[PDB]
């Protein structure tokens, strides 16, 4: 798939606002991730013993990884489906280092899309979140296909 570059202005004119802030909306996400898919919160060794939303909320570590996670999404956006290269890396440490279905990084994706649209209404209306969606469909994608190459489910 390609996102022709009116899609992919969308995608980064919201961008732009959650970059405003990453730490605040890393947080959002994780959170929205664990509290709906309580499973995936396992996967993370250093904050699983995490309890609640309130502990969620104070753990230091959980909003560096927010910040880590928003910050490599980001540098694959910007290249605007021009990422072999950013893809590589973090393709092989969730596929063979932390063992990450691709069915948890649909959950992740509805979280980002839930907090963006909670917090940018006005910047993320029914176009720029199609236009979101199908830019993190190409995301999924093409690491599905490069899990495949490296010896990883599918
Ligand atoms: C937008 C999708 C995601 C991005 C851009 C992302 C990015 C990263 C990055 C940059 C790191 C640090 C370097 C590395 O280990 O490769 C990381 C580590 C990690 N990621 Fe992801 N990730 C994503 C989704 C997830 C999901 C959905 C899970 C689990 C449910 C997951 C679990 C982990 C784990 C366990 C680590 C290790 C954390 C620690 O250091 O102990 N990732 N991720």
């Amino acid at each position: 798939m390609v996102l022709s570059e009116g899609e992919w202005q969308l995608v980064l004119h919201v961008w732009a606002k959650v970059e405003a802030d990453v730490a605040g909306h890393g947080q959002d996400i994780l959170i929205r991730l664990f509290k709906s898919h309580p499973e995936t919160l396992e996967k993370f060794d250093r904050f699983k013993h995490l309890k609640t939303e309130a502990e969620m909320k104070a753990s230091e570590d959980l909003k560096k990884q927010g910040v880590t996670v928003l910050t490599a999404l980001g540098a694959i956006l910007k290249k605007k489906g021009h990422h072999e290269a950013e893809l590589k890396p973090l393709a092989q440490s969730h596929a063979t280092k932390h063992k990450i279905p691709i069915k948890y990084l649909e959950f992740i994706s509805e979280a980002i899309i839930h907090v963006l649209h909670s917090r940018h209404p006005g910047n993320f209306g029914a176009d720029a979140q199609g236009a979101m969606n199908k830019a993190l469909e190409l995301f999924r994608k093409d690491i599905a296909a490069k899990y495949k190459e490296l010896g990883y489910q599918g």
